[PDB]
């Protein structure tokens, strides 16, 4: 393996100042907040994430240990850690909230051409993961931010391993034998897809974790969303094969979705679509990646 060079910041508990709280409970407590580097004209939005043990102390800097080590635009950066009794996590703001609540917040707002984008941001998200050697472990649309309802990022690194669990997100290598590749994120990829194009509705609502491991084996999956074609609900029911290998790779779903963004109406059928707004088989070089 490469080494990695990484600079971990250690930022003054003066440099910055707590504003209101955003988040709270089990995960941790995040607050919404503004720092302002020492000798630096300078006010960065943040979130900053916060009782002390010694095992929550490990699984917190593990988790800064890799946000530290990426850098994407749709991952999540980290800027520092501060070294209070309570460890934080200085982290960039995402004034929005997760992709999950704003779907549900703005169902009848959000136009297909965000739709995709979504989809095309997060895949890309994940590729560079995969790049990196990085599975995630627990992706959904709980945990992808919104920057701006054009702008989205992955987070949630706590899961997340190089090269209480969510069973209706993971796959079935996954759940029978803790198997995890960057195939088995592709898995929750395509249920993250078909949550977005739910717009933010439970998988597999009404049924109870323990079915879910025999259920897909019997060959069920989630339904197709009323809004997708079979061009797009192909691409989730591709995510979910029993054979890993046979799912598509992130560099592929890049691909497809960024198509399907450019005629964003003949792949999604939204009622009253581009009329709303938030505050030839032909793919972009960008869109196009090889590993
Ligand atoms: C619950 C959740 C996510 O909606 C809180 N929230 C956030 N979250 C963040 O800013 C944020 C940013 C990060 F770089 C990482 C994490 C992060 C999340 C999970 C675990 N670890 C790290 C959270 N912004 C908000 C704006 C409005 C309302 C709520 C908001």
């Amino acid at each position: 393996e490469a080494p990695n060079q990484a600079l971990l910041r250690i930022l003054k508990e003066t440099e910055f100042k707590k504003i209101k709280v955003l988040g709270s409970g089990a995960f941790g407590t995040v607050y919404k907040g503004l720092w302002i580097p020492e000798g630096e004209k300078v006010k960065i939005p943040v979130a900053i994430k916060e009782a002390t043990s010694p095992k929550a102390n490990k699984e917190i800097l593990d988790e800064a240990y890799v946000m530290a080590s990426v850098d994407n635009p749709h991952v999540c950066r980290l800027l520092g850690i501060c070294l209070t009794s309570t460890v934080q996590l200085i982290m960039q703001l995402m004034p929005f909230g997760c992709l999950l609540d704003y779907v549900r917040e703005h169902k009848d707002n959000i136009g297909s051409q965000y739709l995709l984008n979504w989809c095309v941001q997060i895949a890309k998200g994940m590729n560079y993961l995969e790049d990196r050697r990085l599975v995630h472990r627990d992706l959904a649309a709980r945990n992808v931010l919104v920057k701006t309802p054009q702008h989205v990022k992955i987070t949630d690194f706590g899961r997340a391993k190089l090269l209480k669990v969510p069973i209706k997100w993971m796959a079935l290598e996954s759940i029978l034998h803790r198997i995890y590749t960057h195939q088995s994120d592709v898995w929750s990829y395509g249920v993250t897809v078909w949550e977005l194009m739910t717009f933010g509705s439970k998988p597999y609502d009404g049924i109870p974790a323990s079915e879910i491991s025999s259920i897909l084996e019997k060959g069920e999956r989630l339904p197709q969303p009323p809004i997708c074609t079979i061009d797009v609900y192909m691409i989730m029911v591709k995510c979910w094969m029993i054979d890993a290998d046979s799912r598509p790779k992130f560099r592929e779903l890049i691909i497809e979705f960024s198509k399907m963004a450019r005629d964003p109406q003949r792949y999604l059928v939204i009622q009253g679509d581009e009329r709303m707004h938030l505050p030839d088989d032909v793919v972009d070089a960008d869109e196009y990646l090889i590993p």
